DNA sequence: TTTTT
């Protein structure tokens, strides 16, 4: 898994960006977020994830909120 | 559902 931090998340529309030191930001949609219920992320949150080729370039997958 | 082509 890669380790990063949520750069941006649009709480309303369910997407954002994960920043990874020395790498390009990675796009995250709510559907990638693991866990039950409403799926969301706050800026600054540490996450673990992988990158997948979506329809339109790389996107985050299997995103988990870390301490 | 992009900072997507
Ligand atoms: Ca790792
Ligand atoms: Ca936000």
């Amino acid at each position: 898994m890669l380790e990063g931090k949520v750069k941006w998340f649009n709480s309303e529309k369910g997407f954002g960006f994960i920043e990874v030191e020395g790498q390009d930001d990675v796009f995250v949609h709510f559907s990638a977020i693991q866990g039950e219920g409403f799926k969301t992320l706050e800026e600054g949150q540490a996450v673990s994830f992988e990158i997948v080729e979506g329809n339109r370039g790389p996107q985050a997958a299997n995103v988990t909120k870390e301490a």
